């Protein structure tokens, strides 16, 4: 009936059913750090493995981190992006805007299809995590993807209709969806209340790798910053030869809702990049530098909006020619995920602050992890998918947009 209820009739099942499937879950980032919310606890008070260990529980067949599908979005984007970069540089239009977000998705489809064209042709992690086990790993267990349910958890609501979408579907069977179910935080904390699990009090589970081979998450060690900044450091790195730090984006003075950055680019010594340099949106051209000796280089305008008010201001903007920006992330929610319609309700004003710092433990913020290091990704291209952007991944991880919605 309801999704929730559907997804629940399905683990109900007992597992030697002939009727049992295969059912599998997959949690955001911003789900771990206020699950423990819904218990009357502190944002972060409860590990992700405890999360695991619950979910597991319930009777899921798999738990999957879909930080995994992040890492999928990550080295798709990033390609994207340089790929767009270096046709600009050559004389897929810039500036880029990402993807992720369905709140973005639908304004974009319904208000402004003429930006449909600058908009990534991603798909979110969660559903090429989601294609991925359906295709890949369905294969590999000998399960057809038929006897396959696929679980998400995630702060809004409004994920379910990104994964609605019509050919988000297996072999071209509408009826046979990539990602089925998606439950929010606080559904699933009211599970777990109902059913007397108190998450805090568990112990310590363990998550499956979406390969279906080796221990834990088949994500490495460290953060990103995310899927906008992880792309940025993929086509910089390759770009530059040189790291991107960790970003500290900057408040843009009389707009609500906007940060920003600028990175300058030098090509690395003897690289093609090096050689290149030596619609609705009216594009600069890019903004260029260079020096006496020959060394000049590109900087690239990043913007992040939060909240879609703050967006369409900057959106004008743009049109008008008064802000210039080449790649650009629209998130729906003024604080971002953590701050997502599906979460908890706190009468802290600072609660998406808490959540933002517990989100990730500070040993794991000293480490920087880079997608394309992962040896899981590293496998399923090597093994399955092919490059980023080829035919296979275009088939499996990307998608397009429909002028006036779906
Ligand atoms: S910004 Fe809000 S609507 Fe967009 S993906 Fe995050 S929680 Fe969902
Ligand atoms: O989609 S809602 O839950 O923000
Ligand atoms: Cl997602
Ligand atoms: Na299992
Ligand atoms: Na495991």
């Amino acid at each position: 009936l309801s999704h929730v209820q559907q997804a629940l009739a399905e683990l109900a099942k007992p597992k030697d059913d002939p009727t049992r499937k295969h059912v599998c879950v997959q949690v955001a980032p911003a789900v771990r750090v206020a699950i423990a919310e819904t218990l009357g606890l502190a944002p972060g008070a409860t590990t992700p493995k405890q999360l695991a260990e619950g979910l597991r529980r319930l009777g899921f067949d798999e738990v999957f981190d879909t930080l995994f599908g992040a890492d999928l979005t990550i080295m798709e984007e990033g390609s994207e992006l340089l790929h767009r970069l270096t046709e600009h540089l050559e004389a897929e239009p810039l500036p880029m805007f990402t993807s992720c977000c369905p709140g973005w998705i639908a304004m974009l489809e319904k208000s402004y299809p003429d930006l449909i064209p600058y908009v990534s042709s991603c798909k979110s992690p969660q559903m090429m995590l989601a294609a991925m086990v359906k295709s890949y790993l369905a294969e590999k267990k000998g399960i057809a993807p038929k006897d396959m349910v696929m679980v998400s958890i995630m702060p809004c609501t409004r994920k379910q209709s990104e994964a609605d979408r019509d050919w988000f579907c297996v072999d071209a069977d509408p009826t046979l969806r990539q990602l089925d179910h998606v439950i929010t935080t606080v559904e699933l904390g009211n599970i777990f209340k109902e059913r007397g699990i108190n998450l805090a009090e568990l112990p310590e589970g363990e998550w499956d790798n979406p390969m279906g081979v080796g221990s834990g998450a088949g994500v490495l060690f460290g953060t990103t910053g995310g899927v906008m900044e992880a792309a940025l450091r993929t086509a910089y790195e390759l770009f530059t030869g040189t790291p991107l730090p960790r970003l500290s984006l900057s408040e843009v003075r009389g707009m609500d809702g906007i940060k920003e950055t600028n990175i300058t680019m030098v090509p690395a010594p003897g690289s093609k990049f090096e050689e290149l340099l030596k619609g609705p949106l009216a594009w600069d051209g890019g903004a260029g530098f260079t020096s006496e000796d020959g060394r000049g280089g590109i900087t690239l305008r990043v913007a992040v909006a939060n909240g879609l008010g703050n967006a369409k201001k900057l959106i004008t903007k743009m049109q008008a020619g008064e802000a210039k920006y080449d790649f650009v992330e629209i998130m729906a929610h003024p604080a971002g995920c953590v701050g997502g319609g599906g979460q908890p309700r706190s009468t802290d004003k600072a609660i998406t602050q808490k959540r933002q710092a517990a989100l990730y433990n500070l040993d794991e913020k000293s480490t920087l992890r880079r997608s394309h290091e992962n040896p899981s990704i590293r496998e399923l291209y090597d093994t399955y998918l092919g490059e980023p952007l080829g035919h296979k991944a275009h088939e499996l991880l990307h998608t397009h947009y429909v002028a006036g919605g779906v």
